[PDB]
């Protein structure tokens, strides 16, 4: 019964678990860090930025996709402006774009604006990912444009992830709660633990044969091949790549100290009805974006050498985690 | 034997739990918040203001109502003030009222005067409700005022809930220890982590048809959702609303920063023996009841619909939660 | 096997646990705090004051005995002058006194002076006393004074229990490790968290029909009911007592705020060969013996009306805790 | 199946984990500490000093060799300039001295130089000891050099263990991610719990019939005694020694107080590419290392007098923990 089952569930998030060391023939630079995350979509290094305003335009994309990554484009502006940040992407050497799209009653002009613009990936971006507006959407994308790679999410479940692969996703993203400047948690009393959430998903996943995207929640480089290893194929930052140079942000001073804006796209700021969701808050200014993902990815392949994963999928199936006491 | 069990019971707090997702057809502004705690008591908002002296009075009480919630006069003035403060309620558009009543001999004058004063449900209020002397109270109550609502607590346990069911109350409220200003783990060594308390008191309640109230410790939005979908019909907060400018306190500035005093019901200075179980301290100005009811409700809402919960009965019955650690 | 057995027990302290509230016909003013730990010894409240050099000697022993309880007069002093320090209390009204003893060569002499005095309990106080020694040294002080009540200690498991009162001892002091100036846990890597030492310890003692001491740990009036709920007949206090006007400590003032003394035992200073494992500190000045007793009482009579306990002897054999998490 | 069993493992670390006391009939000062860790290496303290740069070279591996312990010289000079090192250790009344090896292309010269120098024991230092360059190097070490003991690590499984000694490592150095200066938890997302890697890399050990050294995370003389009762023969020691007078820092002021640097191995300025996987710090000044060591083996004395542990056998083999929580 529902009422017996209420508290049987028990959930992992990034500080609960690590990695266990293992057999090795590999070194942490010979490790291959790409990943296929669709037919046409191919990423040499498994990171995506996250489609927040305070992390990705044009300026994040075009250096994501420099790294090997991707960057998804923001869906707090115009449609026009979204096309044109789109655009300059294409136009920077046919480097790989995401946009981001919504469920509203714009979303029908917004993507196939984004598709004229030649955009490689649409990213339905909602709260919640297993709702009948998201399904219903899921299936109109993936109808009226079913040679661009669709991303659909957020969710934290196996039923959500089986129900958006089943609509017509080719790419789930999983999150409910994690994110480093949400309060989700605090106010709507929901989330589900970023380990148990990306593990539970990935499971679903595995059976339609279909990537993943372990998206918020991530610290360190630590957190990055730990929430692979526990089944996602690529990671979404937002507070690690907010700081950059490249993010839309302006540099700010504050008492001597260097600083960027990085705030919740349910704060209210953003918001610009729902109750506030995200917080807005001060990040110590990066510096270029190119060094943070080398830093980031020397971490990942450091933990690869040490797990004996020649490649992601040698991670994603074999790698074991211990879990541990506070 | 009772020897060998002394240790073998786990119970559960706020913070050890979250709600899960699941597929939502409902939209946050579309769910309904009311519920039916009696034949005769609907509230539109799961919420009732604490019994407490720097909490309610005749003001909270029509403030709260308002919002369609519900006040609990507390009892630490005179019989005539008390009816004086309930009729206030009644004359302010016949709003639903709530008093508080005690064990003591002036019980008996206390609840005739408030029946009189046309008071809608009376609040057998103590620190111990699995008692001889609450039980006898709640017999003595329901046979003398049947028309009456009757509410008795507080109790952490499935027997106790059972016994003042038996007794003749309508409603049962719940907390042990969990209040904010309670001292009475530290103080008593006693306590039943409130999520724990809830769900093995509203287990009880479910086979009687009765409803019960979770009282103490919710200090944010996602803790009174939490509350209800352990069990609780309603709510009852004494921190969250202290604060605002319709509790019976005066604001007061220390340092510039505007406050207001909150205090326990078992506080040296609410007792005028008993050793004290309460603590009296401050707590920021919050501003207008209506606008602290319209955050909370508002997380509530998005909360019912990450869960699919198109009402609080959906919620009760059917929301899943999981464990996870600190 | 030993080997394969290493990890195998789980063990729980006072914040791990709290007392479930039960059904209680008893008011706290009425329930009875008596407890008899021999045929010889019944105190009137289940209170003992430590064996140390910054808590007892004469001027808390009487205090303590005027309250219904004990003090155990320190061995860190001349024979002499410990038999005068008992003389003292038993020319006070022929209160009850208990006096230290160890196991060393001027032990011999010690418990005759002591016995001469008047005193009515011996206490062989050791840091270890699962130990052949220990075990000597019970059997020669129950052969030579049969008629003084006995107490053995410290141990903290059941093979130690059984061994102490087969060897003769009359009741076990339960505690390695929990006491607040206790350095042990960090120095010597040794400990068993308390609730589970009492309850191991006093599973055994329940066999010989013998009493047990719960000492260490004990940081407020809570911890006290806790630690005889586990099992223990009576508590011992170091850190609740040493900032009394009674403790043989000078009252000091540093920055205004009054302060005494409170060590180890086992603190370098004491001590005055073996590391330290205690440490010297400041605590505040609490005032008279007296009302910080009754507060602490008070505190204990809340909880055994919580839980239903007309006596101990109910509370010890049937009150039932819940464990619960940070 | 892999993806089944991801989380399936429970990690303990220090802090997890206390000594249960046991039946003693002896004394702490009448203890034996030594241990055999090879046919030709015997020590009189279970200590070994860290082969690190702000750590251990002569003055360390001298003075530690003369409280009964050994030191490691670390490999980050030139070849001429450790053998030089060894040679004043050796020429110090015939001092036990131990020295690092890499895997590199220096190791070959490196090695013969040291055995040149007249070194007891060679120590293969790896941050992946899982690997086939470590596992070759043993192969390699262990056949040009049969009468020189081998150390080889660190690893911190059963079957990392089981391929150094079958490779011919006479002992296995234990610990991935535990150290107080490491970061590969946070950088690599890699470690296991250091009571739980001991602890399974002892028990392949135990078939074997050879020693393990449990290395990294020790902060006090209590964490000593756990490590060797988990399993380990030996400690090995970096935070605790670096503040002495004889590691080879120079000692400085800092607002009065005195301090030495400490770093890892893999710090930025020790590596003078590899991401960092240690950091860099101040540590108090300690004084004499005699002194320091004095103190850590009281400590340890006192827990196998509790644990009735009369030498270093009797604790591996016998003496039992109980697990607690924070
Ligand atoms: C106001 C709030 N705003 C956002 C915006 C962006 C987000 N982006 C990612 C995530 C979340 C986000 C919340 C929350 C869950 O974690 C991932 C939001 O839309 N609330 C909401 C609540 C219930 C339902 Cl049914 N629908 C929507
Ligand atoms: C002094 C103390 N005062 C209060 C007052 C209001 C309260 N209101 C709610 C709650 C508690 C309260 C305690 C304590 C438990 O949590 C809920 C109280 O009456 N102690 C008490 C102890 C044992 C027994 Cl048999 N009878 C009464
Ligand atoms: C130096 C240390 N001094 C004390 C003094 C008083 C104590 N009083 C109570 C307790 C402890 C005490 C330790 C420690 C355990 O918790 C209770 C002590 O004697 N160490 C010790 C270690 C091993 C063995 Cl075989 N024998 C003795
Ligand atoms: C840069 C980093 N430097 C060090 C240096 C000394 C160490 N000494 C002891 C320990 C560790 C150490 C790491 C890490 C694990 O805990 C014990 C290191 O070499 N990374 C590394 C990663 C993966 C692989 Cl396959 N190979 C090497
Ligand atoms: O206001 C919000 N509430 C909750 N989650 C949010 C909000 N805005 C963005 N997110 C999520 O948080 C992620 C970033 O997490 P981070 O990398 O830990 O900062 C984004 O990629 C979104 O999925
Ligand atoms: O002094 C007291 N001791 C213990 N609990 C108290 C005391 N006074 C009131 N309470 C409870 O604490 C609740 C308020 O909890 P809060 O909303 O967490 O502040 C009240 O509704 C009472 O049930
Ligand atoms: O130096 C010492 N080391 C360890 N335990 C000690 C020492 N001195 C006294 N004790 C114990 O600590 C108890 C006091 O604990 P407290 O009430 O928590 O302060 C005493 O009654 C002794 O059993
Ligand atoms: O940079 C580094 N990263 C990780 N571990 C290190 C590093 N340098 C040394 N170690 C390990 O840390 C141990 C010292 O640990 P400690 O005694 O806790 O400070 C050394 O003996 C090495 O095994």
């Amino acid at each position: 019964g529902s009422w017996e089952s209420k508290f049987a569930k028990e959930s992992l998030t990034f500080d609960d678990v690590l990695l266990i060391p293992a057999q090795s023939d590999i070194l942490p630079k010979d490790v291959d860090l790409s990943v296929q995350l669709s037919d046409k979509v191919k990423l040499n290094i498994p990171v995506i930025s996250a489609g927040m305003d305070t992390v990705t335009e044009s300026k994040m994309a075009i250096a994501m996709a420099r790294q090997g990554g991707l960057g998804v484009i923001h869906k707090n502006m115009g449609v026009e402006e979204q096309a044109d940040e789109v655009q300059k992407v294409k136009r920077s050497g046919g480097l790989l774009v995401a946009a981001a799209i919504g469920i509203s009653k714009d979303t029908d002009i917004r993507a196939q604006k984004l598709v004229e613009a030649g955009v490689d990936v649409l990213v339905i971006d909602t709260a919640h990912g297993h709702s009948k507006g998201v399904i219903d959407q899921v299936k109109h994308i993936k109808k009226t444009y079913p040679e661009i790679t669709l991303v659909a999410g957020n969710v934290a479940t196996a039923e959500a992830t089986k129900d958006l692969f089943e609509a017509g996703a080719d790419i789930v993203k999983v999150g409910i709660g994690p994110g480093s400047i949400c309060t989700t948690r605090v106010v709507a009393g929901v989330g589900v633990p970023q380990i148990t959430a990306i593990y539970d998903c990935a499971t679903e996943a595995r059976k339609h044969g279909k990537a993943i995207i372990a998206d918020g929640g991530i610290k360190f480089s630590g957190d990055i091949i730990k929430a692979l290893a526990a089944g996602g194929h690529a990671v979404m930052l937002g507070s690690l790549l907010a700081g950059t140079e490249e993010s839309p942000g302006a540099t700010e001073i504050f008492q001597g100290r260097q600083y960027k804006v990085y705030r919740g796209m349910g704060s209210l700021g953003a918001m610009e009805k729902f109750v506030p969701e995200g917080i807005e808050g001060r990040t110590a200014y990066k510096g270029a974006l190119q060094d943070t993902i080398y830093q980031l990815m020397g971490g990942v392949r450091a933990g690869m050498g040490y797990t004996g994963s020649h490649d992601l999928r040698e991670l994603r199936e074999e790698a074991q985690f211990t879990r541990m006491g506070p």
